[PDB]
DNA sequence: TGACCAGCTGGTC
DNA sequence: TGACCAGCTGGTC
């Protein structure tokens, strides 16, 4: 056992507190796949996570999908996109906008929009890019914060 | 933003100091790869991370390094292994020791422990078929949690 | 920065 | 309970 076990379970009521609240916005575990800080940008905004969706997709009051991504950058300063990329999952975000949200380790900096007309320059370096390779699956290419910041729009 | 963010920022201060707390012990973000649920494990069986550590793995006082895996028994009853399993990654494993964490949405119910004389019924099978599937990696092959269960040492 | 490398896991017939 | 479908990121340079 460690000491620090006490201080642990003096938090632990308002953890499940804020589960519990998850919960209620469609999310099922908060330690996973950035469930926790999702929640937030939910919230803020005011989208919707919908019961069997695949991967972080969400809706506005109006059917609209979009696209959300999220970055810590205390730790890196390109977003991450897919551990196998190919044609086939550029077609999946290909129509939808996208919302990224920046995080300073776990506090909330800014959100900026995206339009897939603005993302663009990024899906054609990856499809070109993999047929001049030999329909190889490129490994998670990273879009550059900075990039998102000065095409994107700051929402918050 | 919707009303229920009002809510979320009650709990959030709570929040910061489990992150503050989990940054103590080698957690970088509560709210992936399990972070929360892995503090848990590790201030009850006092093991440590490692710095430029390999996942989710951590060591003892004595340098026996060991694997943790978790789980929430009320959604999926099968624990999770790699999603390109393979022999460069079996070879990897059959070395040391796995800790199993099981919880019931965030709720640690148990802590068994398997020796790799136990889990060789499980690489004995899957050498077995990438040999013969054409070398074809095997995407998340799962291990039963009644499995676990019944092959280990509670610990917790 | 581009291109290298890796990691946590959940759902189903 | 096997053998398939799939998701979220990070790290050295």
């Amino acid at each position: 056992s460690h000491p620090d076990l006490n201080k642990l379970l003096e938090l632990w009521p308002h953890i499940q507190e804020y589960q519990d609240l998850a919960l209620k916005h469609g999310i099922n575990d908060i330690f996973q796949d950035n469930g926790g800080k999702l929640l937030q940008v939910l919230l803020i905004t005011g989208l919707t996570v919908l019961p069997g969706r695949e991967g972080n997709d969400a809706v506005d009051n109006a059917g609209q999908e979009y696209e959300l991504k999220s970055i810590n950058i205390d730790l890196t300063k390109g977003f991450s996109t897919h551990h196998h990329m190919n044609p086939v999952i550029i077609a999946k975000y290909r129509q939808v906008p996208w919302i990224f949200a920046i995080y300073r380790g776990i506090a909330i900096e800014a959100i900026y929009r995206l339009e897939p007309k603005d993302l663009e320059f990024y899906y054609d370096k990856w499809e070109r890019k993999w047929y001049s390779d030999g329909h190889k699956d490129i490994n998670n290419p990273k879009i550059p914060v900075k990039y998102v910041m000065e095409h994107g729009t700051k929402i918050y």
